[PDB]
């Protein structure tokens, strides 16, 4: 039965975990923990890193010996699973919209990570204020995109709803004020949370909202 | 005829331009320039930005009134075009490989940008040494991935070969020493370059190796 490897944190793994949950697909979850203060070494990962026959050894990874699958890119992984459970577009019109939103989600992750991982206080704060001034536009764009739709593509839930859920949730837990002029999105997150297996997943003891990022990062650390 | 919008740099647009070239698809290219130093305003873009009915107005964009398409995300755009010209995987095995490489290409784009755009001299230098420590592994992974194959998948060119061409070229023009022990990849670039339409594109008077990045970037400005 298939394996999903990633850190103890939510980070890039959550949206895959979310999709596995929704589709009720059985998986074993292999987690890696960091070292203690103030090292937090990745040695537990690095010991096994190059010895799993991964083309591009990285976290997360997904391994299905049973299906002869051994992958390592978060998007690649989620698109693979999306294909298997038909959580992809049924038309190129759909596909275009899905993939725009996909990339839109990733772009947020870039901006956020670039900031949450900067350690220089004088720099962290600088980027934080720069983020505050940029994201509102981003969130409005998504609000406009979604509009009266239930999910990103309308009525049907696609893998991008999982992607989007997490990055928006992370932003929510970071500065809700950014959602002040984009309420529609909060409703959307709730809509997702109300989903049966996502509600189970989120109400599990295994679920904790923190941490989002590594203990090394300023935000979402502990 | 369809329109491709982007800045007057290679940046994220080139791999799409490359693919359009190879497939001999007719397109009009709409280009945007920044303000002079030390300003670089985006006003030329911002004038037209919200007037094209783009869901996520951003550069690059692709518009084909003929087809009813108006997209804005680089990967989304290239995957759309890949689908139209069948430069995509024809098996899940193929697809999986393509999409891992795709993400691997983007991951380089990230690692390179955070460095080439960092104005802080001290920080720039730090990130540069960090790159020089990290990229070798990256390039070995790709070397191993490609092996004796002609193109990433085999004898068949996929859109990822274009993606990869550009980011590898950018890295080459940054530090050839990184490819000192990487003949396999150098051979790969040569192969892509020696495709007829790509040779035509690269030998055009419209083609200059620089600029790669924006004026504001430390590396690749013009
Ligand atoms: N600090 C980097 C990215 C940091 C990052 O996301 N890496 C962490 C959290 S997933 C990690 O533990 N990387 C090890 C791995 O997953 O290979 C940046 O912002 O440029």
């Amino acid at each position: 039965a298939p394996i999903l490897g990633y850190w103890k944190l939510r980070g890039l793994g959550e949206p895959i975990r979310l999709l596995l949950a929704h589709t009720g697909q059985e998986y074993e979850m292999k987690e890696y923990s960091f070292g203690p203060e103030p090292d937090y070494d990745k040695s537990e990962w690095l010991d096994e890193k190059f010895n799993l026959g991964l083309d591009f050894p990285n976290l997360p990874y997904y391994i299905d010996e049973e299906e002869g699958v051994k992958m390592t890119q978060t998007v690649a992984i989620i698109r693979y699973l999306a294909r298997k459970h038909g959580l992809v577009g049924e038309s190129d019109e759909e596909t275009i919209k899905i993939e725009m939103v996909e990339q839109q989600a990733i772009e947020l992750i870039f901006t956020c990570t670039r900031t949450w991982y900067c350690r220089d206080d004088d720099l962290f704060d600088k980027l934080k204020e720069e983020m505050m001034t940029i994201l509102p536009g981003k969130l409005i764009g998504l609000a406009k995109f979604l509009g009266e739709n239930q999910y990103i593509i309308g009525d049907r839930i696609t893998y991008v709803d999982f992607m989007l859920y997490s990055i928006l949730d992370y932003i929510r837990l970071f500065e809700e004020s950014l959602f002040d002029e984009a309420s529609s999105l909060k409703d959307y997150l709730t809509r997702i949370e109300s989903l049966p297996e996502i509600e189970k997943y989120l109400s599990s003891d295994d679920f904790k909202r923190f941490p989002i990022t590594g203990p090394m990062a300023k935000f979402g650390g502990s």
